[PDB]
């Protein structure tokens, strides 16, 4: 039991990422942009983000994995990655992984936020933003 | 067979980290600040460190995983992470993982060192320093 | 089914890395500098690169994992890591992992490229460049 998805998005538009199964290799829902877990268990979950400067912009970008229905109003992220974008090093890269208890039926969604002096200046390297997981149980 | 711990420490005081089991989810010893492995085997082991600037400080911070009783006077680290702190990007982040042969009964300890022009200026983001592992055997 | 290799190379010479089994712990071929996979399956594959400034140089360094016989003229990398080297932070570090479908008999090779204003100025920290993997199947 495992999965790996690649993000379609290259432009830095805030909100949830759209995914597609990895060509290289539970299921995805294109309508809500939500991965859904079938088997309950402890999963190793990782994601990865590359950025390329395509110009003189700066700031930071954030990925956050949110689990299904929130189950609290607090809205905590199960996984979160921050990457700073230098002003004029034309690339930036983040990797993070950890163990997660996931429930049978639990939807997963990934959100991108960018607080930058130029959201136009950088963009995601196409094919280089990946969410992967496998069951340790 | 797996585990994941979160560091209590936010202040940058040198010496061994204090841990607690992840709320999200072999055993820990609070007295010596040492995780202890029950089953022998090859484990994937990872740790993760986030830092936040809370001011104009700089330098670097280091995490090192040391295995149990040293078994040599050399004192080599099984796992080690270095993160540089820029002077006035208000955050810094390190992730590292690798495969380790671990012995039944082996204690694990994690040490933090900081060589900085202001140890007061940065601190660990609370909940964001994690040590995790699972058996590949 | 797993493996972990450490790179012999410390100097920043372009081309394929030479490896050796991890002292800490399918097979390696010293003649072609190629790891070879025995059992078919989905593997979690990771690599790691540390760099140390040993002087006033700058630029970037790249690792790329290429799979066996190319099977296309395109020559895409299954795994790729980029690390920028600041001019006068005396260290740099990259980690990346993802899930890969690997074929029985498939050779793996890792290539290092450096585009730098001084390839002489930085070098790989000895023992700190690692390629590891384990089967998720």
């Amino acid at each position: 039991m495992f999965a790996q998805l690649v993000a379609q998005n290259v432009l830095l538009i805030d909100g949830p990422l759209s995914w597609y199964s990895d060509p290289g290799l539970l299921s995805y829902k294109e309508d809500t942009k939500e991965l859904v877990v079938a088997k309950a268990g402890v999963y190793y979950v990782f994601f990865q983000l590359e950025l390329r400067r395509v110009v003189e912009g700066s700031g930071s970008v954030s990925l956050a994995l949110h689990l299904q229905p929130l189950r609290s109003a607090a809205g905590a992220a199960a996984l979160a990655l921050t990457v700073d974008l230098p002003p004029a090093r034309n690339s930036a890269f983040g990797f993070q992984g950890r163990l997660l208890h996931l429930s049978a039926g639990q939807r997963l969604g990934v959100h991108l936020h960018t607080e930058a002096r130029a959201r136009h200046a950088w963009q995601l390297t196409q094919g280089a933003t990946v969410l992967g997981l496998f069951r340790v149980t």
